[PDB]
């Protein structure tokens, strides 16, 4: 992503301790989705694109 989403995901991750990797992933998940919710869980409302994100175990491929 760019600096435009840097603020979107930047929020999604901050108190993760390793957001460094989050911002990385989210950044991509933000590139595929093209949108990201503002907040740490419970904000998906804005963009559930992150909530729908599910893997084989239905888990969020992203952080």
């Amino acid at each position: 992503g760019s600096s435009f989403c840097d603020s979107k995901c930047g929020v999604r991750c901050s108190k993760a301790g390793y957001q460094e990797r989050c911002l990385k992933y989210c950044g991509i998940c933000c590139e595929k989705c093209h949108c990201v919710p503002s907040g740490t869980y419970g904000n998906k409302d804005e963009c559930p694109c992150y909530r729908d994100l599910k893997n084989s175990k239905g888990n969020p491929k992203c952080p």
